[PDB]
């Protein structure tokens, strides 16, 4: 699934994303538009042999099992597979373990290079939330 920016936005909103660990919505937004493009079937391998899953790109290093990343972890106790769904609730369970873990959203680069310190309410400006 490919979502609208406010769709998505919407959808975070409706899984308690927004303000969670004090992260704004436009964050959250921010953070899946540079990570998939708001496509939850978004995958990507990283060059440590590990691949990242979904509208948050979530990494079978420490996140999901994907039966392939040796030595990694599944602390979010599902299949990587399950980050590509059209319905976003595994995504946003595992984002809110990953934004726990003591660096908040660093943890995803694309949010500390492309969105910290920006202008991250554009991202919901004129969405009906
Ligand atoms: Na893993």
């Amino acid at each position: 699934k490919v979502f609208g920016r406010c769709e998505l936005a919407a959808a975070m909103k409706r899984h308690g994303l927004d303000n969670y660990r004090g992260y704004s919505l436009g964050n959250w937004v921010c953070a899946a538009k540079f990570e998939s493009n708001f496509n939850t079937q978004a995958t990507n391998r990283n060059t440590d042999g590990s691949t990242d899953y979904g509208i948050l790109q979530i990494n079978s290093r420490w996140w999901c099992n994907d039966g392939r990343t040796p030595g990694s972890r599944n602390l979010c106790n599902i299949p990587c597979s399950a980050l590509l769904s059209s319905d976003i609730t595994a995504s946003v369970n595992c984002a809110k373990k990953i934004v726990s873990d003591g660096n908040g959203m660093n943890a995803w680069v694309a949010w500390r290079n492309r969105c910290k310190g920006t202008d991250v309410q554009a991202w919901i400006r004129g969405c009906r939330l």
